[PDB]
């Protein structure tokens, strides 16, 4: 699967909020472009002169994420974060010359990402009470991955001693994205677990944190809540459900060629971290069928 690479696979079936540290530092920002950031300003002016209702927004930037030695006590993950924007995204990751900016970063800084905005996404593998994952169909009229399958999520906007507030906002944001798009009550959702981090190579390597969330509603009830918002309550054009049993072999199905890269990330991490039993009981052939 060339369009998605794993940056992080969490241990212990996934990491809760209280085991994660963040360092939000201007040392983690994008480096100014070799010829100057005027080139980002020029793409933005052109875009606003066609679509003057567009507005900029701040984003978190992923620099790096370091996992503690497995089985250790204390914080298990450090996320190194800076700040970027929708505008810096449009002028770098989304630019036609994005591959040239990756080569320049390798040459200048020993870092393919040094000249890229790399805004941090969040996504969820959202399971129902009746053991299904939730999928959404993307509109055919949006700029990115039109008409493809997605999972719930988005790209949080800002606002360990500011770090903990930043971790809280990331975990809060995946639940808020589920309530905004799927139309579920907050109180039907578990606290998220972080499964890992996946990179979208079709979007010059920008990363998404992938989370596991359990809902107390059945697939039937989740569908009712989604539809009862009406065509204006969501950006997606449809919702559908796959049995957790069947997610295990999803990369062998015709669905796989219709998943956008960040949703492929979420399903691979679900399969490795929540799937893939290690013990004798869930390992036994009748519960883990071979092939
Ligand atoms: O947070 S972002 O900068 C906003 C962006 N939205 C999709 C999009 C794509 C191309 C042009 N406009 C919007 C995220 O994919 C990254």
């Amino acid at each position: 699967d060339p369009e998605v690479t794993l940056l992080l696979q969490c241990p212990g079936g996934g990491l809760p909020q209280e085991q994660i540290q963040a360092e939000l530092s201007p040392a983690h920002d994008r480096r100014p472009l070799p010829g100057g950031d005027e080139a980002i300003t020029a793409i933005w002016e052109t875009r606003l002169k066609a679509q003057p209702w567009l507005f900029d927004a701040p984003k978190f930037r992923l620099h790096s994420a370091t996992l503690a030695p497995i089985g250790s006590r204390g914080p298990q993950l450090l996320l190194r974060l800076g700040l970027t924007s929708y505008r810096d995204f449009l002028g770098t990751n989304w630019s036609s010359s994005a591959a040239w900016l990756r080569q320049q970063g390798a040459t200048d800084w020993g870092d393919t990402q040094a000249y890229l905005a790399d805004p941090l996404g969040v996504g969820a593998a959202l399971a129902t009470a009746d053991d299904f994952l939730v999928f959404l169909r993307r509109s055919r009229q949006v700029a990115e991955a039109p008409g493809l399958v997605d999972v719930p999520g988005g790209h949080p906007e800002p606002q360990d001693l500011a770090g903990q507030l930043v971790v809280h906002e990331l975990f809060s944001s995946v639940l808020q994205e589920i309530c905004d798009e799927v139309n579920l009550p907050l109180l039907t959702l578990s606290q998220p677990l972080l499964l890992g981090i996946a990179r979208n190579e079709t979007s010059a390597g920008r990363a998404s944190a992938e989370f596991y969330v359990q809902c107390s509603l059945t697939s039937e009830q989740v569908r009712k809540h989604y539809l009862s918002g009406g065509p204006e309550a969501h950006e997606s054009t449809g919702i559908f459900f796959v049995e957790t049993q069947n997610v295990r072999r999803l990369p062998e199905t015709e669905m796989w060629a219709e998943l956008c890269p960040s949703a492929k990330g979420a399903i691979i991490l679900y399969n490795r971290v929540q799937g893939s039993p290690t013990g004798a009981a869930l390992g036994s052939p009748a519960l883990l069928p071979p092939l």
